[PDB]
């Protein structure tokens, strides 16, 4: 597996112990070999859990989420996949790692698509060896993979509004259940439900994982309500996944816009993922998948491909050279590689609008590219009235850094901004200039 020139796929089954069992023979052996080695954790939570996996073995870990005292002989290191790509873009020196694993390879954001894209391409050149773990590599038809235990699949008619009648089953089971929604704004409505009938429910989503995840240890609950970003690895002591089938798509219309289509079908890989929530406990069989719609191949034309290649044209790889996205994925997008290739000031004013902005890639691209300057503003108001942005139905309105209300238009709308009360709110902050 650790020769150079080789890129394997661990496709274990989920809860097969690829983490906790496999990765750390792997890190052993890569210690043994002196290879610098980098282990990229999807979340800051899975970064946390690999720590006690990985116990006793001299590992850097790259983030403020593991509390421990490093020797400063490590020649392994751990991190996020975004914190990798990132480091990847800025003007800071990364290793040119001889082994590179990607723990839930799978991870569908920009930032994990660029950074496969970037390992494949080293690996290709003959620099370096990479091993991707994932049930579900990308391609994969198949949306009910092996389990610990069995697994009762049921396809029936799942609440996407609330409810008053009609879906009993859902209220009357006494176990605990995980409910995968198509968006945070839809998870509130079917949290309130629930609620109101005398359920205790946590809700995630990516803006909010790292806090509400712990209660689902510290506290009694009957409802976990989440997006699709529990597909990477988050764990549950729970007995029935309850599944939409259903996602939102980032989707650029005509280069100059950004929708959220759908909701729309997940893909295979994504099914099978939050299926694989259950299933875990050889002692515990018949867990419950109950799922409401069939799958499709929604990556195709999806808008985070396309960002990755944004990403990828802006990362320096040798000469003029640029590398190309995993070639199992590589046709989910039309793009010229170099295309998106900026200029070294243009570039730096993308990489701030992303890490301290928290903008959208795509939205980030059309700012830079355009010439204008990190904390230069006056694009959030000068937009076509086709793009201004509302709040409780009325246009959303801020006070300029100048002290001027001005209504919320911008010059290119990216509906990511104001997708639900979070986004919005941070958006408002960017336009007002507050970072
Ligand atoms: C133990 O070694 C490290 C710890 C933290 C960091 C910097 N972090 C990385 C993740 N994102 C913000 C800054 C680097 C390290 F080498």
């Amino acid at each position: 597996m650790l020769k150079k020139k080789q890129l394997t796929v661990l496709d274990l089954h989920p809860g097969a112990g690829k983490t906790r069992r496999v990765l750390p023979e792997i890190v052993r052996e890569a210690i043994k070999k002196r290879l610098r080695t980098v282990i990229l954790a999807p979340t800051r939570v899975v970064a946390a859990e690999m720590e006690e996996a990985l116990r006793g073995l001299p590992v850097r870990y790259m983030t403020t989420a593991v509390n421990v005292t490093h020797s400063g002989t490590e020649i392994v290191d751990l991190m996020c996949h975004a914190t990798f790509t990132s480091r990847l873009l800025q003007p800071i020196r990364v290793p040119n790692y001889n082994l590179n694993i990607m723990d839930e390879a799978h991870f569908t954001d920009p930032s994990s698509i660029a950074a496969r894209g970037y390992i494949s391409t080293r690996v290709e050149m003959g620099e370096a060896a990479a091993i991707f773990m994932t049930a579900t590599p990308p391609g994969t038809r198949d949306a009910f993979p092996d389990s610990n235990s069995p697994i009762m699949d049921t396809e029936v008619e799942v609440p996407e509004r609330a409810w008053s009648s009609g879906f009993d089953w859902v209220t009357d089971h006494s176990g605990k259940t995980v409910w995968f929604v198509p968006s945070v704004r839809n998870g509130n409505e079917i949290a309130a439900c629930l609620t109101k009938a005398g359920k205790r429910v946590i809700q995630l989503s990516r803006k909010t994982f790292e806090t509400e995840f712990q209660k689902t240890k510290n506290q009694e609950w009957d409802f976990v309500i989440t997006t699709d970003i529990s597909e990477m690895g988050a764990n549950f002591k729970a007995d029935r996944v309850i599944d939409s089938r259903r996602c939102l798509k980032p989707v650029i219309l005509d280069g100059e816009r950004v929708i959220l289509a759908g909701p729309m079908p997940v893909t295979h890989a994504s099914a099978a993922q939050r299926r694989g929530r259950i299933g875990r406990n050889p002692n515990k069989p018949g867990d419950e998948y109950m799922y409401g719609g069939g799958c499709a191949e929604t990556d195709e034309g999806h808008a985070h491909w396309l960002e990755a290649r944004m990403l990828l044209d802006n990362i320096y790889l040798q000469d003029g050279l640029i590398a190309s996205l995993y070639r199992p994925e590589a046709d989910k997008v039309a793009a010229i590689e170099g295309e998106f290739k900026l200029r070294t000031e243009q570039r730096k004013t993308f990489v701030e609008l992303m890490k301290r902005g928290d903008l959208p890639v795509w939205l980030a691209y059309q700012v830079a590219s355009a010439g204008i300057t990190y904390t230069d503003r006056r694009w959030c108001f000068d937009g076509t009235t086709n793009n201004t942005i509302m709040e409780d139905s009325v246009p959303a309105e801020v006070w300029t850094k100048y002290g001027e209300k001005r209504v919320l238009k911008p010059r290119w709308m990216d509906a990511r901004v104001c997708s639900d009360h979070a986004a919005l709110k941070s958006f408002k902050e960017f336009a007002a200039g507050k970072r």
